[PDB]
């Protein structure tokens, strides 16, 4: 029949899919109550919050597979709950906290963000998690995750990171899922995981210098060689062993910076 998308409604929310039907921008007849909107497998190319505002359910919004190339947060979605910009051309993100103040999940992975704002997550004091894998990002600013105090799951994987904020993690009690595997890091900065427990952490497929300043690293790994894993596609961390050893020293031939002896070191 004639709507282009498909509506429907299983859950509480009355869900409207356009995913895949060629669009150019967002369809003009979309039902006022909209709670769940995929609109994947578009051409959009830019993407405004202000064309939404007056669906004052909308709680779910998927701009996966779009070919976004900018978002402008010029309207405040105040239910979204979840946003998917997921596989898109995003170089760089706008303020977000203003726009989206219920946010709880983020997902910006396989985009091209080159770097982060400082105060780009102020105030999505709500968020629970946030995906950044497979982006560009070569460093992360001070005070990032500061806003973000309920964080659970934070994914920074493959990305091109060549350190980390000493104090990325500060404070973050509720994170329990972090991945930072395929990046270019080296070392980790004294202090970094706190006395944060965290229970899958993964960190493997990095360049780890094993020298003195490596050691609180190898510390913090063996006193977590139960949480530390290797990442593996399409299976639960949930259904994989803990795998230390996935850690290794670039500098000697990949031998793991669990075991370095760091002989010579004060």
């Amino acid at each position: 029949s004639q709507h282009t998308c498909s509506i429907s409604k299983v859950t509480s929310l009355l869900e409207v899919n356009c995913e895949n039907k060629k669009l150019t921008a967002l369809p003009a007849d979309l039902p006022a109550d909209t709670g769940i909107l995929h609109l994947g497998e578009n051409q959009l190319g830019t993407f405004s919050t202000a064309s939404l505002v007056h669906f004052t359910h909308l709680t779910y919004l998927y701009l996966d597979r779009c070919e976004l190339t900018s978002l402008q947060t010029n309207g405040k979605l105040i239910k979204l709950e979840n946003l998917d910009l997921s596989h898109n051309n995003l170089k760089s993100l706008p303020s977000l906290g203003w726009a989206l103040p219920a946010l709880t999940t983020l997902d910006v992975s396989f985009n091209k963000l080159g770097s982060l704002s400082p105060g780009v997550l102020d105030g999505l004091s709500q968020l629970q998690e946030l995906y950044l894998q497979n982006n560009d990002l070569k460093s992360l600013p001070p005070g990032l995750l500061l806003p973000t105090t309920k964080l659970k799951k934070l994914n920074l994987a493959n990305n091109k990171l060549r350190e980390l904020p000493s104090g990325l993690l500060d404070g973050l009690e509720d994170l329990d899922t972090l991945y930072l595997q395929r990046n270019w890091l080296r070392t980790i900065p004294k202090g970094f995981f706190g006395t944060l427990l965290l229970p899958f952490v993964f960190l493997h497929a990095n360049s780890w210098y094993c020298d003195c300043e490596i050691l609180y690293f190898r510390h913090w790994l063996q006193e977590n060689a139960n949480n530390v894993y290797l990442w593996k596609q399409g299976v639960d961390v949930k259904d994989t062993t803990p795998n230390v050893a996935s850690v290794r020293c670039a500098n000697l031939d990949n031998a793991p910076v669990y075991s370095y002896p760091g002989k010579g070191c004060p």
